[PDB]
């Protein structure tokens, strides 16, 4: 476990975290996808063998020792707002799954489900919620990745008000 377990966000692209391991922003099918998935396919290609997993899983690959976590976010195109928010939570409590069994101290994640399979809405808070909600009883360093200026903004003050 890390000494102090903290949670911290950081703009730029998760390819060059500083962490111990990744959490992909997976589509079901192990495709090279676009966005963070693309990221993650060019950066660590080898992770992608067998890494289909159904939404709402998580499906860890190894890239050598260096483990890419595929988490796979509901596309809020095709799911209901209730049967998306469900399936959302569980791709995360997954993401805690994994985490804890590779017995890492830090972790690098994106915000499941945030861009286009957002289904044209902001789900910073929701994403985020159940992000911690899973997180908060694992002792890994969480590193939250984003591009926008403005949601690195958002993001920190919520980890802020918790303290
Ligand atoms: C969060 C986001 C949205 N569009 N692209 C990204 C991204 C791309 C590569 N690495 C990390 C993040
Ligand atoms: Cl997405
Ligand atoms: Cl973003």
């Amino acid at each position: 476990g890390a000494m102090a377990p903290s949670y911290r966000v950081k703009r730029m692209d998760i390819a060059k975290n500083d962490e111990e391991c990744v959490v992909n922003a997976a589509n079901p099918r192990g495709l090279p996808g676009d966005g963070v998935c693309k990221a993650v396919y060019k950066k660590w290609p080898e992770s992608f063998k067998n890494s289909a997993t159904p939404v709402g899983t998580a499906k860890t690959v190894m890239c050598g020792t260096y483990p890419v976590i595929h988490a796979v976010g509901p596309n809020f195109s095709n799911y209901t707002e209730s049967e998306g928010d469900r399936e959302l939570a569980a791709a995360y409590r997954e993401v805690a799954k994994e985490v804890t069994r590779l017995g890492v101290n830090s972790v690098a994640i994106p915000l499941l489900s945030t861009g286009v399979y957002s289904g044209g809405k902001d789900r910073l808070t929701q994403s985020l919620n159940h992000l911690f909600t899973a997180m908060d009883s694992t002792d890994a360093d969480v590193v939250i990745y984003c591009r926008d200026k403005e949601w690195e903004k958002k993001i920190s003050e919520a980890i802020q008000m918790r303290t």
